[PDB]
């Protein structure tokens, strides 16, 4: 089944977040397959937000992101890249849709709670960077009968 | 007063949602006037979704919505079709606005939660084909008063 | 730090919805910093909703915001007015996103749960009408140093 590379940053962690990011998570249906709290080093950090490294706040992204933990996710299900990205909202949380991730929980654009794979590409390549395939487990769920055609 | 039939289908009884369902319907102001758990007769099934025959999915559609039992549901409220309509969100759930039933639920379009009427008319037959009027209670909520001019 | 004035109005009073008003803006990273639960004489009605004095909903208006107490409120953060009103949602709880107050929690454009200030200059007229200088607080919270860069 498809796959995301989802990350709560360390803003979420730091406000007591973690369990109700992960719940708007898995009440869409979305099945954690790989996740662990981890401290973010600085070359991870960068080659993760590499395509950042011209912009005004790139200093203060790999500062943010490597400041205290993270909890990083491997995420499964029909269409998961996509989904994600709709349920977290826009980069922006003040256009973020109300209801949604960084909506309901973010107040600014650099510090806006949690981080999805912006396309397949993308997913592929940040799984990989995150986690080693001994660190991702699969399993078949009960709801999953009721997800899925 | 208008009314409106809703559904609760069986992928949020079997993922056991249906309490949380009710609630969001509940907050919204809406008056919950008939319900009953049930199981779903294959010629109810068939009129109830008739305008979708010969879709692709029409056949996926009729065995899913008979496969384990749904909340049926007659609600009321000013404007009801539309309030409820609007707070299920769209058909297709990474198309429903996050905060809606189906935006924040459903994981794709085929096991997407809950029924609502798509207009008056809708709403009165598919009242009428799914509960005797017998099976619809009559009485004023104390927040009636505060819900309205 | 830029603030603006919410009032949680006497319909989520009524309803038994403070709590629940008061955690959804808690939680966008908003930070009280006034807040008194009081009835509101007629005058500071007609004066706080002047504007509004030639509409045929006026009369409506001012009975309804004299009718049970409110909880008015000074918030502040980043962007607070334009923030505040994103998660409130349109003056129609029909036509406001899911997922936000008015959205997820009110039924009718007159009554509609909250009120918030539309701009910096109604925000300072609204507060200084609704609050003395000495019942608003100034105060560093933990969270702070995760909401801002
Ligand atoms: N204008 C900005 N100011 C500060 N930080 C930003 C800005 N734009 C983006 N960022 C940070 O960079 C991260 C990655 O940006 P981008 O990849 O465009 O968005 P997304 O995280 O939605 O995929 C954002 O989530 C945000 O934390
Ligand atoms: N393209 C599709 N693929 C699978 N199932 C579908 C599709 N379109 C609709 N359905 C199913 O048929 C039901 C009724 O369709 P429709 O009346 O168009 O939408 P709604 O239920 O939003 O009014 C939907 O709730 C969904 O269960
Ligand atoms: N057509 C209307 N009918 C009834 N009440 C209205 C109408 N329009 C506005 N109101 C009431 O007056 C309040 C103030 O109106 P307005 O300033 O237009 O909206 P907002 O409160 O979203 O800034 C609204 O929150 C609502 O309570
Ligand atoms: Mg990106
Ligand atoms: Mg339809
Ligand atoms: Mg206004």
């Amino acid at each position: 089944m498809e796959r995301t590379f989802l990350m709560i940053k360390p803003d979420a962690v730091q406000r007591n977040l973690i369990g109700e990011v992960i719940s708007r998570i898995e009440r869409k249906g979305l099945k954690l397959v790989g996740g662990k709290l981890m401290q973010v080093p600085m070359e991870l950090a960068e080659t993760h937000y590499g395509e950042h490294q011209g912009k005004p706040f790139y200093n203060d992204l790999i500062s943010f992101i490597t400041s205290a933990p993270v909890f990083a996710m491997v995420v499964e299900g029909e269409d998961a890249v996509n989904v994600s990205r709709h349920i977290i909202g826009s980069t922006n949380p003040s256009e973020a849709s109300p209801g949604s991730i960084r909506g309901d929980l973010g107040l600014t654009v650099g510090r806006n709670i949690i981080h999805g794979s912006d396309s397949l590409e993308s997913a592929e390549r940040e799984i990989n960077l995150w986690f080693n395939e001994n660190e991702i487990t699969s399993y078949a769920s009960p709801r999953d009968a009721w997800l899925y055609e």
